[PDB]
């Protein structure tokens, strides 16, 4: 629906929030993760950013569903396309393994997915949607607006800047100290893994 236009505008909006409001959450090799109180739920909106040694198309094609999508990502354990509208409008379901010696159990997510051009690059966003089929093995997490911005690097055409905004509500019951750690590490590892998947 027109939900995609709104999802798109929300993320461009987040991408306009300037540093002043972001609080460092973790500093990795070549990835920085920040967070700020979410205006969507009682949790945080995360910002992650780092350079990728590859072009936009290749980076985004590895982030969306396909051949080796579960292959490089240590946290995703399954991925299903449930409803496909336009080539760039999906409704997917994916599960996530347990984290922190099981302090966080396997999650399930059913998100709307939308990929569109952004500047000279691309925007691949999403938000969770209502889905009845439930499974006891997985607690359903809920993703508020989130997305990945990927655009060519300044004056380096062979590279690109990958910026992500993640606003996940893992639901269930987890102490905030574990949630904080988990989310910060999930984003940092996503870049490590993604860089390996690109090979």
């Amino acid at each position: 629906a027109s939900i995609s236009t709104k999802l798109q505008n929300t993320l461009i909006q987040y991408h306009s929030i300037e540093e002043d409001e972001w609080r460092v959450a973790k500093k990795a090799k070549d990835v920085t993760v920040w967070r700020k109180p979410s205006e969507e739920f009682n949790g945080y909106l995360y910002k992650a950013q780092g350079v990728m040694d590859d072009v936009v198309n290749n980076v985004i094609d590895h982030i969306r569903p396909g051949p080796w999508r579960l292959d490089w990502d240590r946290l995703m354990t399954s991925l299903d396309v449930l409803e496909h509208f336009e080539e760039n409008c999906c409704v997917m379901r994916y599960t996530t393994a347990g984290q922190l010696l099981n302090i966080i159990s396997p999650r399930e997510f059913v998100d709307f997915s939308y990929t569109v051009g952004y500047e000279e690059g691309l925007l691949s966003c999403g938000v969770s949607v209502e889905w009845s089929e439930t499974r006891p093995e997985f607690v359903r997490g809920y993703n508020h607006p989130c997305g990945w911005f990927c655009v060519p690097l300044k004056d380096s055409p062979s590279q690109s800047l990958l910026t992500g905004y993640i606003q996940t509500d893992l639901r269930g019951m987890i102490p905030q100290s574990a949630v904080d750690t988990a989310m910060a590490s999930t984003l940092a590892n996503f870049y490590s893994d993604l860089r390996k998947g690109l090979r």
